[PDB]
């Protein structure tokens, strides 16, 4: 395995792993971390390139995944993806793919021109219909996943699922000092506990000596480093080696 990897640099055919996308004011990020990894895994393992709805996971998986804009359970997300398949969908009001997202977009620890996100946010309805002009049907807009699995606690393992089949989807404990993350190789060192976060892990590099995974969250792109952020590798630090999630696409 190279001393680094950019899932950006070795897929330049495949957009959705450089994007960067906005959870909103609802605990959605084990839906994102999903959603986002798929889209990469489909252009990565059928050179199509699809947006996948966020929205279709967040609303429709059910207790399988948890409890919607309250939390979930991503390695649930992606047995849904293998089970009930997903639709496209893009970024709020952007009137993209089947189910766009219908939560907007808010500053996520930070100033800006949004409003600032609330914690409170409910579950929006499981609606198996697609926004209107958009073709083909909800049905047949399905997307699915052919295995559903989890990556053991090990970096080479990890790193080596990276490398042959793309983005995965992780999560870690996330305290108070990461809220101001802006660049560097993040370490906790202070803070409360805030909760599990899940994020879609891209890559790994080493930085002044530190080696660190390369990890885009979904707080938008004015959060951190221009939404991305790299945390310690090597050290299951906060957690972020104890809960790596993946799948394959059906042919
Ligand atoms: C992940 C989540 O969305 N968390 C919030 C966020 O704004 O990102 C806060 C609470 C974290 C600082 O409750 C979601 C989940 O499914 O967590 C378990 C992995």
């Amino acid at each position: 395995l190279p001393e680094s990897f950019d899932a950006r640099e070795q897929w330049p055919n495949c957009p959705t792993i450089k994007e960067i996308r906005d959870q909103g004011s609802c605990g959605s990020c084990w839906a994102f971390g999903a959603v986002e990894a798929i889209s990469d895994r489909i252009c990565i393992h059928s050179n199509v390139n699809v947006e996948v709805s966020a929205e279709d996971m967040l609303t429709c998986c059910g207790g399988e995944c948890g409890d919607g804009c309250n939390g979930g359970f991503p390695s649930g997300a992606w047995n849904f993806w293998t089970k009930k398949g997903l639709v496209s969908g893009g970024l709020y009001n952007s009137h993209v793919g089947c189910r766009p997202y219908s939560i907007p977009p808010c500053e996520h620890h930070v100033n800006g021109s949004r409003p600032p996100c609330t914690g409170e946010g409910d579950t929006p309805k499981c609606s198996k219909t697609c926004e209107p002009g958009y073709s083909p049907s909800y049905k047949e807009d399905k997307h699915f996943g052919c295995s559903s699995y989890s990556v053991a606690n090990n970096e080479k393992e990890i790193m080596a699922e990276i490398y042959k089949n793309g983005p995965v989807e992780g999560a870690f404990s996330v305290y108070s000092d990461f809220l101001l993350y802006k660049s560097g190789v993040y370490q906790h060192v202070s803070g409360e506990i805030m909760g599990g976060h899940a994020i879609r892990i891209l890559g790994w590099g080493v930085e002044n000596g530190t080696p660190y995974w390369l990890v885009g969250n979904s707080w938008n792109t004015d959060w951190g480093d221009n939404g991305f952020f790299k945390i310690l590798r090597g050290q299951d630090h906060c957690g972020i080696e104890s809960e790596i999630v993946a799948g394959m696409p059906c042919t």
